[PDB]
């Protein structure tokens, strides 16, 4: 059989991006949405036009709460339902938006540190107890050293996360599941962002001046997945055109 | 008169050491504790026949929770309370224990990143918020963060969480004079101390307390953002 | 049309089996070598048995010296005069022996900051200078956080080479020139290291107690300079299986 | 009696404080120097005026060159020909200006990478073969990792440095010695500097727009020296102000 991957944030952006191409690949996808219930479904009607029967949906919101281990578990038996095995993890999905120190707090906690890092670790706890090259990849963020004023507890999220790839590759070797991470630099610039804004991001970046397009960020998720990283793991890979080594 | 801290987890051990010599350099300080209202009460004793009326205890669960908020902002509204000030904050409290990937798990949660990493984050705002000053946050981080004990994710994921409010509290902060820095202990078993480069022993907490002594000083008032690690050249030994 | 890179230190382990995944990849190849001309030329005969004009070797010393430069211009020289392009540099090559604090120190000195730092550094200036996907990939090392005892000049190389690495990426991403790195654990282990020495190493590694093949390093280096790797600069894979992550 | 430290570059800016504040907390300090003999001497003066025999100044060029050993040998047996040990190596010296990658290429190698990496480990290794609380103080670079661009040889230096500090700290440790280092963003701007030039550097410090007094690294300086420093090895703390955070 084709291996499967589980792609969190999968109906939109970069998620959309990553869930193509590892169907392009040849893997059977399902496509985690929160809100996006129509692209999600939309998606998953062009995946089995090219291949019937290789794209499923599956709705969750992964904020931190109570039922969260459950949603994670569930989102996980959902591959295992419809196609008889897990082989890749990509945790993508995330919130962003600031959380200035000087939505209650506690929700935004939830949703910044839920999404970001808690949901990538229960995930991480059901993909490998529910188990080949397996391989879990984390969506991390090239400018965690440098962030953005007012972002502490995305910030917070995703350091959390580059943690949990570091322990969880450690402790996953021995099952032989890698665990590896991809960190963006900026990449599909919200068209919420305005032009006079997204030209002051683009010419901060040394190679081109220009985002990454999606499937840029995708690439780089195919490899640490593929037969050429059987080797590679507890790796971040930045994919950032050179915007973190830029001083302020 | 003469500037107030704030220790989390300080009736024992780090907490103790930092709490207390930050009093012997002229602090006021509010002992905050969990379950060791003995040992809190008795520091504070300790503390105040050396100067009356300079250690005052403070209790707080710092589980996450829908309270949470309410028992940071409580922590330090102690401080100015009892002294009219609060110059330093050091998040000291901690939980530490295993969480195998292979109490519920949303128990650990609460714990590892509430206590760790969330309480740190709420009291920073409150400190913040709240405001020839010398003010500052010390946040106790861990050197071994890069090279995790096995099984221990949720406290790594904790620990590089505080390093991440450590960089973003700095940078937001430091328009407002307040710097924001971290100490990194390493060990503070025989296997252990043998594996230390410099003396093949553990830290004690009063070498602990020194780094944080340094910078809340006014010897460091150019540095925020900044993590020092006193682990004895353990974190660069190979496996 | 073929494009052509630059191995050096290609005849044997790790820089060999780099030079023949790029011959794979559809590259023609300039062999360097220094010492070892029978392994060379043994290469380049087998690769162009494969396809004839498509391997050369070229001979240099990589220690500094005032001559290092012209011999570094003459590397990349190589590498236009038989292909008429350039387009690949790995920097591979490298001297690796203790230098306990406690040869000559000078020979030390330009052996191993020489090989591993200013020959890379001189390469990358005659490559930049004698200019499409063209990028520079330098071989550095995961350990380097976690030094050998009594390698501190070594470790010194490698340090220098991560920040070659990061400065050349942002100064030649505006030429479109990509600079990225790969960071071996153990990879490889030397046929002479007896088999109970080479035995505690591999149990260091959480990912399959086992150190890396060759071509699992290549890998790496292909992924890098690959059509997939496009916005990818001053970024360095490590390929350690993990073993980076490992408390002493 | 009282201690004794060496300082490189001490006759002006950061290696004069670091001088001054190290013979104010009462130890005896030779002020290494290459061309500011004038300074040299004067500072040397007013040092000994204050307490007798306290102060000598040691000229010597830390250019990489065969005769950079001996030089290295020299400095430190200065210190114990004058005081009779040596407690404290402070590595301070440094050149530093631009070396594009598109003065012979190889006299610029021997000043970016002999005063910043090599003089240090050479220093190291006679301070620690000619011996309380002994340590060594390298001044590295906040911004090493968001590196001035064209300043390729200058930024490989000053990893190497940061190698050096790791590698000296494990190795030196078993002996008692402790390496650490202090990583200036920008301190004592030069009066060879635009109104404008300034004060763009300035508007990016977060911690009051304002670079660093001397003195202010001087007391980190201090503090890694004193007996409230006895558990740090391998450190390397940075003064700069919220710079290096600072994001493109
Ligand atoms: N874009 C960049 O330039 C960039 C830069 C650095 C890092 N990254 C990282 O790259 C990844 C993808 O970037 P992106 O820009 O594509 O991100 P995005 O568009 O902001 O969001 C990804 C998905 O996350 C899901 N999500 C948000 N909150 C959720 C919740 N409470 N429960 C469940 N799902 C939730 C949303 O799904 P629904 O739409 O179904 O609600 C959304 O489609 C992220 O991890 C991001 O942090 C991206
Ligand atoms: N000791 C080391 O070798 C080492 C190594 C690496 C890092 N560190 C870091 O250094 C700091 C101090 O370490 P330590 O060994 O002194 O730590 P500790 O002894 O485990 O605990 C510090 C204090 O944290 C408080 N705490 C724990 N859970 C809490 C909760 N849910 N609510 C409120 N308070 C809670 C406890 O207070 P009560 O007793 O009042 O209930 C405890 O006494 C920690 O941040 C730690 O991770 C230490
Ligand atoms: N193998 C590993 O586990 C490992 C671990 C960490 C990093 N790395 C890095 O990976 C790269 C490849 O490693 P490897 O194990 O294959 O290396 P290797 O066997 O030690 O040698 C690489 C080649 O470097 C060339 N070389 C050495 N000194 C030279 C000089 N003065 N001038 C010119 N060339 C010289 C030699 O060419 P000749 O044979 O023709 O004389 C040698 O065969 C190196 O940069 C290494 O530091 C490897
Ligand atoms: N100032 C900053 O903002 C900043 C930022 C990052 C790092 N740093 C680091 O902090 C340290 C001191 O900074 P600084 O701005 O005071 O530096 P500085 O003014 O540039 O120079 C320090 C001294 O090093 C000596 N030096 C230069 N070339 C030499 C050679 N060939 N042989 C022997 N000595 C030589 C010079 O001595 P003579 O004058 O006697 O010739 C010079 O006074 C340096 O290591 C620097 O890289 C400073
Ligand atoms: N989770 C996540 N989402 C996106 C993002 C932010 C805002 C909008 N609108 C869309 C995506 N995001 C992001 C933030 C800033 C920029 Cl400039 C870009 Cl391009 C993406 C990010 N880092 N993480
Ligand atoms: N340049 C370089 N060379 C190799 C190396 C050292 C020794 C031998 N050997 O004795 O055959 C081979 C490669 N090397 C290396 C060092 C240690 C180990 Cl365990 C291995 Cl596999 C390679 C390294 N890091 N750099
Ligand atoms: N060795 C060394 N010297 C100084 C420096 C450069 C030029 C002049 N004039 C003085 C110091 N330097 C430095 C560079 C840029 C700035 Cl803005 C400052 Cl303040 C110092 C540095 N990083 N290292």
């Amino acid at each position: 059989e084709a291996p499967a991957a589980v792609v969190t944030g999968a109906a939109k952006r970069i998620g959309r991006a990553i869930a193509v191409k590892l169907h392009q690949t040849g893997y059977r996808v399902v496509i985690h949405y929160h809100n996006s219930a129509e692209a999600a479904v939309s998606l998953a009607d062009e995946l089995n036009k090219e291949r019937s029967n290789t794209a499923v949906v599956c709705q969750a919101d992964l904020t931190n709460s109570n039922v969260l281990p459950a949603s994670c578990e569930e989102i996980i038996n959902s591959c295992f339902r419809a196609f008889g095995r897990c082989d890749v993890l990509v945790n993508n999905a995330s919130a962003f938006y600031p959380t200035p120190l000087v939505k209650t707090v506690e929700t935004q906690v939830a949703e910044l540190i839920g999404t970001n890092a808690i949901a990538p670790f229960l995930l991480t706890m059901s993909f490998a107890q529910r188990q080949s090259n397996l391989s879990i990849v984390n969506l991390c963020d090239a400018m965690v050293d440098q962030p953005c004023m007012a972002f502490s507890l995305y910030n917070m999220g995703k350091h959390a996360l580059v943690g949990l790839t570091q322990s969880a590759a450690l402790e996953l070797a021995p099952y032989g599941i890698r665990v590896n991470g991809v960190a963006p630099g900026v990449s599909l610039l919200p068209v919420a962002m305005g032009e006079e804004e997204k030209d002051k991001w683009r010419r901060k970046v040394p190679l081109g001046r220009r985002e990454a397009s999606a499937e840029q960020i995708a690439d780089a998720v195919i490899f640490l997945v593929s037969g050429s990283a059987q080797y590679i793991t507890g790796s971040i890979i930045k994919v950032d055109g050179g915007l973190s080594l830029v001083h302020a």
